[PDB]
């Protein structure tokens, strides 16, 4: 429920709406800051 | 083992697996972290 987490799973959902049919095979931009925030929440 | 503390392990070894260039190893490390961080969220 924290604000990293929240965050994250934000990322998440954009990252496989964009997967969706229609739409792309790479998120690049989006890989690059779940990584990121993964390093923040992930102590 | 908590989730948290599989994911944070298993970040450490795709980091290293990088610095080694191998790039299976990446693949399949990036594969098991997707399903860990929706088990960790999802629980
Ligand atoms: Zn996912
Ligand atoms: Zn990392």
């Amino acid at each position: 429920g924290s604000p990293l987490a929240q965050q994250i799973k934000n990322i998440e959902s954009f990252i496989h709406q964009a997967k969706a049919a229609g739409r792309m095979d790479e998120v690049r931009t989006l890989q690059e800051n779940l990584h990121q925030l993964m390093h923040e929440y992930f102590q």
